[PDB]
């Protein structure tokens, strides 16, 4: 069960945003919108 | 900026169920498919 990116369909919500605080994937964080902030992994990354 | 729960289409994705490894939100927690689940807020609770 596993809740996926809205603009990267194929890619797990795995991360959380800590400066705009949403969750979010990693593309969003290598590439995409929140390039630029700093995040968290979700439990779901060291399980 | 919020995710917005796909159910619960007024409800901000805020917790996390711990035992499907799953960002959620309240209502699916309160009545919803993660009623006997444990769960963690997300950072956006305690800002
Ligand atoms: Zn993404
Ligand atoms: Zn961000
Ligand atoms: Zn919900
Ligand atoms: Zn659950």
């Amino acid at each position: 069960q596993h809740l996926m990116c809205e603009e990267h369909e194929e890619e797990k919500i795995n991360i959380y945003c800590l400066s705009c605080e949403v969750p979010t994937c990693s593309l969003c964080k290598v590439f995409g919108a929140h390039k630029d902030c700093e995040v968290a992994p979700l439990p779901t990354i060291y399980k």
